[PDB]
């Protein structure tokens, strides 16, 4: 239910933090690379990750949805739990991890804190395949492929509001517009 | 306990939604329709329905007392895979469903996704008249 | 964890209603009484009980601390669920109510909605005795002994302030200062 | 997921008291000292613990990482009584218990009520060298 | 795993009995019929079905193999208990009860003790064609195909002893033999 | 399943005894009375009940459908404790249990050991006309 | 606790038979090459095995500590299904299973109906190095 | 339930054995020591222990009432197990385990395998005193009080029978007669 969140870092961790979001400081784990690049301080966002229990429901923070998304479908596999998942997580890179775990190195697994022997394999035959549309890359887009449309424009002539007052209007008729795409395009209502 | 949350679509995404309500990201799958009708960026209220598990709480929001209504509904009979439902949901609008729910409908339920004929076949008998008239 | 909320009563119902505190519309049940004195659009407070379960979790709201003691008090006993101690609630008065559970009428309880025969009396020899403090009697302050004592002394003389001025710092000295045993004392360092 | 609370004490009580966190009443029990020191009316931060239960949540706010840990320490034995866990956090002060739970001390666990010589006795032994050096 | 024993009907019941089989005094719930056509005192068999429980195990009897297969496959469904199953094992003979189950009779199921409405729906829908090899006419051997080859044989002619003394030999090359396929191939064997 | 067992008495001993059922040792707990009463080393037939449990099965002989009944009928409550029961039809004989129970008599029942007054108040109103005429 | 029961086949039948063991019953499944050569009417001792349910027992006899073994080895990994082990233990003679469950071989168990390409495949990676050498 | 049983000792094992009592063929695991002292072939007497589970059933023999109750008694703890009481039995003596269970050795506990630290501590603490009427040295008769009445009578002059004559009629008022107060006394009647 709960899956982001805004707040300090009100007091940091081994393997945990606190997020004081509202006025509740909430408690939640973190994979030790994220965990240290985070400051005692300076508000934040974290995905998180309820999960209830018999005891008591337990918080799972993570630097980007790429990671979250790991973390779940990590614990989608029979046997594995927020800690290895979380161990995973916090060894190697997600993108590796992605890859690691759609390909299916039980190997590579293995070789990471929680080394799990055959659990490594199990997590592996387990996801193979099954792992990931957009998670091979840790989703960054670049430039304002608009601007940077225009941009181009200003450098090949056009006088630049000449040039970005039509690249919008082309972004209005078609808002998918890749500053290729775009720019071209642009020649054609600039000729 | 949550019925309605009005907040910021922070980013549709697939089979759910994350709704923003306060400084707090809520993720809620709905409905496909409902789903794709959604646009992100802006607000959007919408009566839910917070389903507990194994796992833990889960959120479902749908645009109306109306979808709420029958989502929640299917969801007591046995084949009670929100998915399920929401794949009915998805498949036939509430007045469809509803009247085919009522009038026990199974040659159409099956366009859902995942409900075979028995499945369907026996939703029909288990809500034998127990979906309400307001259709 | 949940016990108090202020928010719209955003859609009432039958049995239950809406409170939009926060961003979210939290659905509660409460007893008719209190739930038709409700009305959609006006801000409330309301005395809540939290409750999990084995398919969600679900809310239960009361008009003051008193009636949400009871409530629970009621779910206190073996058998007795949400339903019927809101019956109970929701049919005879709870200053009555927290009588009869101390006391014992099955015979009074059976005499309300959910009229339970072996039920009532289960409730009945079970809270017998085991009810309750400051639970006999609506809690209603009256009005400011200060002032009020005031009030008198300027009514026997004493010019108004000449009068406040001292029962404060009476009720320094001593919070705790029935208005009479404040006025009296107040005579005597007014004498 | 609450481990720390910081707001208005809206109503002290009587084993517990009711902190205002935003619009709303967070209810919890506490230690006799701590809650007695309380001081209602205005604020206050507590490091605190969230209990699961049939029923269904349980808040618990103490003062410090201090009390917060014994209690939590405490809570994992089988005389998980957070009644007794408070039993025995009102009735001895952090460093004695800590002192005294660690060094195994039953001859003083007893003034908490409830725990009897059998419970203390078999709660020191259950935690001999579980309470951290942190004392 | 407890499916036959043999005891005496030490004592009868309602819907009970008990069998003293070994030296324990088994009690198993049985068929109205059934039950009925049980006489205290009497070695009998019977067609067992154990059941674990969380309080204790239970027994249920049956008259023949038939029955017992019902009770069974009426356990089947979800949904009805062994006094369901039982009922309707009680009500209508199990041929009439066998078709019926197939063919999805709730009609003629609610037509009986324990008569469930949308319940003989259920238990109808759900084993509707899931029902029954053997089990739609209680199986009942005629008469000694064998000798009554022979029997006829006879009455045709042939000396006894020399169409017995051939019969045998027949079903020894080929145990499977209709008095019919039998006594034929005799006269071959007998021109 | 068992409800009746007889054969030898192998051996008397405490709150039970063992009954030989043709090469088979089976330990019944029952009423302190014919617990004397029975004479070990010779045949007896007693109406039974088999209880299972976390632990596992755990059989109750008695000398009668009578007995036995009581036996079963205050199992049925809430002190469901066989040892309750047992308690009970050890201090009380059938007829006044019956007749007290039925009546609803706490006035007497505190005799049994373990049943307080509580237990036993709350256990006449349990059984209130459940107890059977045939007394 | 049953191991072994050794007495007369009562009553071959589909996916079981009939086992006369001194005045009872006893029913148990097994694998269909052991049903098939099982003659009934005879004596017959076979290694078996007691499984407990939600519903209650279930025997399972085999010919040998051999097949038993394979049985309970099979048993334990997560498609527990005693059908699923019948089902390879049916398709595969113990020799070729214990060689294949132990070197791992899925290009094999598939033979076993119900054991598609996952199971068995996640069947020998269960059992990697638990087929003990006796084979 | 079982307690006890009587068979051959069809098939022997590492911690295990087969007892063929009636036609069934029941495996219950035992202390080694009783184990070892087990040979296939001879009928023999086994005091068991069932023991539900959440999978089967489990049988659990042992060479005496004695040592039953220590396995019971043993399982009576929280936390230990069959396999540990197990354990305990099989390695230190009853009688010397009786007495540490009682006084609380959880140094001597320790001491066998299974060896538990904190473990052989609770399994001491828990059972300190509570631990056990008869069961501090095995129950074992001597000889026939009665005849060895009698036998010493003879060599002190009085014809045999003489004495076992009225040694029997003694016992008969009064079965409880230590050889001692029963041979004195017959002096008494001897005179």
């Amino acid at each position: 239910m709960i899956r982001y969140l805004r707040g300090l870092v009100l007091k940091k961790e081994a393997g945990g933090f606190v997020l004081l979001a509202g006025g509740v400081g909430f408690f939640l784990q973190a994979p030790t690379p994220f965990l240290q690049a985070l400051e005692e301080g300076k508000e934040v966002g974290v995905h998180t990750h309820l999960l209830l229990k018999e005891e008591g429901l337990s918080l799972y923070g993570f630097p980007d949805e790429e990671n979250l998304a790991l973390f779940e479908l990590l614990l989608s596999v029979s046997g594995v739990g927020p800690k290895v998942a979380l161990a995973l997580l916090s060894a190697l890179p997600p993108r590796l991890l992605a890859r690691a775990l759609l390909e299916g190195d039980a190997r590579l697994l293995t070789s990471a804190s929680g080394v799990g022997r055959r659990l490594a394999e199990r997590i592996a035959l387990e996801l193979k395949g099954k792992v990931p549309p957009h998670l091979l890359a840790g989703e960054k887009v670049e430039s304002e492929a608009a601007e940077e449309a225009v941009m181009a424009l200003a450098a090949l002539g056009f006088k630049e509001a000449q040039a970005r007052a039509v690249v919008l209007d082309l972004l209005a008729q078609n808002p998918k517009a890749r500053a290729q795409d775009l720019i071209k395009e642009a020649l054609k209502r600039l000729r």
